[PDB]
């Protein structure tokens, strides 16, 4: 029970912590049914508006208003923001010259400068575009601190995994707020963005911000705002907030806005009636900045302008429907829209047929707007698999399209889709002591901000999937200092210790400072491999896992590309620097009727016809679907000489990936569960390639003096290619198309390979962070 008798008189959006039985004067109190009697009457005034008319200035006080414009205001911390404007002759912010900031200005008391996060929903990174003529006061702060872009956001592209994700650095899958709506069959509830089980703590992971910095002896200030409150109070309270006694103070402070989500859902993105929504919240950033410098803080506090994800054009004549493709779809639940997740109605019903349905949603229209995905088989880029909020089967939907149950308007826009699609970006703006001044930086992922959040408040992040270091480049000052980590397993370079005669494999056959050009990856795992050097590759072969965990290659624009002869068709040969004990046997994959084989190093490639030989190595060799084959060979032979072609050569390092357990991480022995037939070769869920040359294509990539340029892809190993639907015309008609819907980070490598990249460049190792977080998305 709590006691609504008393009252919130001098309490007004108290920061302490009130616990029943007594009640609550803040944010949180009407969710809970606890505000004090007075609350809405004392802590929500509205008289008279939001603005200073001159027929206000020097007025005695009531206390009636919703804020003042008597004299006595500023030392009270209550003014309108637009008091100094109208009544004392003061200029807008927003009318004020840029000046760079080069240390912060802040009052006696302020020990370090506050930061303020400033979001906004649905706030499409197009939508900067409109400029000063809509949005001056975003523009300024724009054009004059430090801006990506965009930023992108994680999937699904919906508010609540977003703005939870903005708060923790971490995926949805990990933070466990998988969607805006979930079912959670271990606590068989339901979790909506409307109702009142989300405020069950039992649903929300990692640790926050501002959990973070309570634990941290750093003050925040509220991070959630009840609905009826409109966003001049909420300005009001951050101002009221920032005036308080040094030790009252908080440092860090939030604000939302459900705009322009709301007006783009009804209108569409593109709609005319956007500008409208734009101006108001361009007009509360004003209010803000006009309100920072009434308090002398406007070259004070850092300020983060960020959205959650954008808006497509998504209206009801583009609606998929289930019950065209199957035939009871009242016996299943559709999480549906912009994405689908399907589960039985009944939880655990037996009679629910996946496997039937999968099949039934499989590749049978010709334009069909969605692709089924079970959740292991997502791209690895979306890491969107290690939850059990996230039912098996997943529909991912094409843009612009929604998926409904059945056919048993009012909106044009929505989001939803696939992170990398451009109409889901978002937007980034840091302005500030701390931030650089008239700079821009390339986009980077929203998972990132947490660690610079915590950099700018002087707290240690908790453990996240942000890359600390890799924004160091946004800061001014505050960066974070990386340090390499430490190799855990060197090498072993064995020499010849066997012969020809000593093996019965079953087959038959009738550099460095070149090949790593970055340096040879550091193995961040106890395990024991083998370096490997060969004329045209080198690799780490891996003695447990009995095939490289890494074939690295450098490829010149004018290298040339050979065939294989017919006679070297089946050429596999043992490798006598490495036991026949520690090797493959080809008599394994003769008799694995569904599995053949591949090599890191393409034979195609080779320097010359005796080098050529080196790449029939057992050691070269991985086991491979045919399926597979059909687009790592096309890659193999194709694609690398087009990018050493484009791009003025290219270094190449490929492996394998273990990742049964779907975690996004290095699987561990234990965890593999399949090998070739007969045999324990362990068969790679995913194979990847890196691929890396000179920023500055004028210069070839072993003679790179500057950045580096890479993109990467983490390519599903699966038996069928049931996902490419046009798989059965010739490879230059869909295997790009796969590749591409399957780009990676080097960091998504990393993790699922426990390797370390990059560690012998002319380069900070804060730019290679940068490198390494980067995605290539092809849009
Ligand atoms: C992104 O970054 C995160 C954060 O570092 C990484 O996630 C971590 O992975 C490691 C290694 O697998 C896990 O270590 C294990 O920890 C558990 C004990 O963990 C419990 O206590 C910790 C610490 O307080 C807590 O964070 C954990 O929270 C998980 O479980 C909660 C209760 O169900 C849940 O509410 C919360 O959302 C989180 O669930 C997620 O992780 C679990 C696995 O723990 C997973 O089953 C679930 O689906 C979610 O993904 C938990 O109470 C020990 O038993 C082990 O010995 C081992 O130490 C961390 O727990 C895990 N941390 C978090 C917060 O997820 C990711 O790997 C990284 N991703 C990538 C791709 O790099
Ligand atoms: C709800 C997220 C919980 C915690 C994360 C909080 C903060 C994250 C980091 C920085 C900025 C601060 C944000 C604080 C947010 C406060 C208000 C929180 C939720 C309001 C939710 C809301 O109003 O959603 C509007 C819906 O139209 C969204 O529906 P969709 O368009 O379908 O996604
Ligand atoms: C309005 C409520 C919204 C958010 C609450 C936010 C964060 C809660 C932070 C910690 C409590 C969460 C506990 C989750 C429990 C277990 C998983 C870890
Ligand atoms: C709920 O809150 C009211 C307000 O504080 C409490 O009312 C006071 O209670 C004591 C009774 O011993 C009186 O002396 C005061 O006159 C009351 N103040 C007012 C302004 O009403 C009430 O006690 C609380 N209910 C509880 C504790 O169950
Ligand atoms: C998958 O689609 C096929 C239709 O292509 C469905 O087959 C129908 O099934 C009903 C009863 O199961 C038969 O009486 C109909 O004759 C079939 N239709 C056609 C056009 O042949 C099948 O039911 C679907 N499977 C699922 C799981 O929805
Ligand atoms: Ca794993
Ligand atoms: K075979
Ligand atoms: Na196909
Ligand atoms: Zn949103
Ligand atoms: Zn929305």
């Amino acid at each position: 029970w709590t006691n609504t008798s008393g009252s919130c008189k001098g309490r007004c959006f108290e920061l302490q912590e009130v616990g029943p039985p007594d009640c609550r004067c803040d944010n949180l109190c009407k969710s809970y049914s606890s505000c004090c009697h007075d609350f809405d009457e004392l802590c929500l005034k509205t008289a008279r508006g939001w603005e200073c008319t001159k027929d206000r200035c020097g007025e005695v006080r009531n206390e009636e208003n919703a804020c003042h414009c008597s004299e006595d205001c500023l030392s009270r911390g209550d003014c309108c923001t637009n008091y100094q404007v109208v009544c004392k002759g003061e200029s807008h912010w927003v009318d004020d010259d840029c000046e760079e900031i080069r240390v912060p200005e802040c009052p006696a008391g302020f020990v370090r400068p506050p930061l303020i996060i400033f979001s906004v929903d649905g706030f499409r990174a197009s939508y900067m575009k409109k400029g000063s003529k809509v949005m001056p006061n975003i523009e300024k702060l724009r054009s004059c601190g430090t801006h990506a872009p965009y930023m992108r956001p994680v999937y699904p592209t919906k508010t609540f995994p977003n703005l939870y994700t903005l708060a923790t650095g971490l995926y949805p899958e990990s933070h466990g707020i998988v969607g805006n709506s979930m079912y959670d069959p271990v606590f068989d509830a339901t979790f909506h963005l409307r109702g009142r089980e989300k405020f069950n703590h039992r649903w929300w992971g990692g640790q926050p911000l501002w959990i973070t910095a309570t634990k941290q002896g750093v003050r925040a200030g509220t991070f959630f705002w009840s609905v009826s409150i409109p966003h001049e109070r909420r300005i009001l309270t951050i101002l009221q907030w920032l005036s308080l006694p040094d030790n009252e103070r908080p440092s860090v402070y939030a604000f939302y806005s459900e705009q322009p989500d709301f007006s783009g859902h009804k209108y569409g993105p593109f709609g005319p009636e956007m500008t409208n929504p734009l101006r108001e919240i361009d007009k509360t950033v004003g209010q803000l900045m006009d309100g920072l410098k009434q308090l002398k803080l406007h070259r004070c506090v850092n300020v983060i302008f960020v959205g959650d994800h954008g808006m497509e054009d998504v209206t009801c004549d583009r609606t998929e429907f289930l019950s065209n493709y199957l035939t009871n779809v009242d016996d299943i639940t559709l999480v549906p829209g912009t994405l689908g997740r399907i589960r039985p109605k009944i939880p655990n019903n037996l009679k629910y047929d996946p496997k039937a349905i999968i099949a039934n949603l499989t590749c049978k229209k010709p334009d069909q707007h969605f692709k089924p995905y079970m959740k292991q088989h997502l791209p690895k880029r979306l890491h969107y698999a290690n939850n059990r909020r996230i039912e098996d089967l997943h529909l991912l939907v094409e843009r612009r399209w929604h998926v409904a149950r059945k056919p048993l308007c009012f909106f044009q826009g929505d989001h939803g889709f696939d992170n990398k699609v451009n109409s889901m970006q978002t937007v980034f703006v840091g302005y500030g002591p701390t931030f650089k001044y008239r700079t821009k930086v390339p986009p980077f992922e929203n998972i990132e901000l947490y660690n610079v959040m915590c950099d700018l408040l002087g707290l240690k992040p908790a453990p996240n999937n942000g890359t600390h270091g890799s924004l160091n480049h946004l800061l001014r000052t505050n960066t974070f200092r990386p340090t390499l980590p430490e190799e855990v397993s060197r090498p072993n370079y064995p020499g010849i210790m066997y012969l020809q005669s000593d093996f019965d494999l079953g087959c038959t056959c009738d550099t460095e400072e070149r090949h790593l050009l970055y340096g040879r990856p550091a193995v961040l795992y106890r395990t024991s491999y083998d370096i490997l050097y060969h004329t045209d590759f080198e690799s780490g072969y891996s003695e447990i896992f009995l095939m490289p965990l890494w074939t690295s290659y450098t490829i010149s624009k004018q290298a040339e590309v050979s065939s294989i002869p017919e006679h070297l068709t089946n050429c596999v040969r043992p490798d006598v620097r490495v036991s026949p004990g520690f090797s493959q046997n080809c008599l394994a994959y003769k008799n694995d009727k569904q599995m053949s084989y591949g090599f890191l190093f393409p034979p195609y490639l080779s320097s010359s016809p005796e080098a050529k030989y080196d790449a029939f190595l057992v050691t070269n060799m991985v086991p491979m679907y045919p399926a597979f084959k059909r687009v790592w060979t096309y890659f193999q032979r194709v694609l690398v000489k087009k990018y050493a072609s484009e791009r003025n050569g290219v270094n190449v390092i490929s492996g394998p990936i273990f990742d049964y357990n779907y975690n996004g991480l290095r699987d561990i022995e234990d965890e593999i569960k399949q090998y070739v037939e007969g045999s324990s070769i362990p068969v790679p869920t995913h194979y990847y390639s890196i691929i890396t040359s000179c920023l500055d294509f004028t210069q070839p990539a072993d003679k790179c003096d500057g950045p580096l340029s890479v993109s990467s892809f983490i390519l599903p190993h699966r038996p069928d290619n049931d996902e490419s639907c046009n798989s059965s015309e010739d490879e230059s008609k869909w295997v790009e198309e796969l590749m591409k819907m399957h780009t990676a980070r080097v960091r998504d490598i990393e993790h699922l390979t426990g390797l370390d990249f990059y560690r012998k460049t002319s380069r900070s190792y804060s730019e290679i962070l940068t490198l390494k977080t980067y995605l290539h998305t092809y849009e």
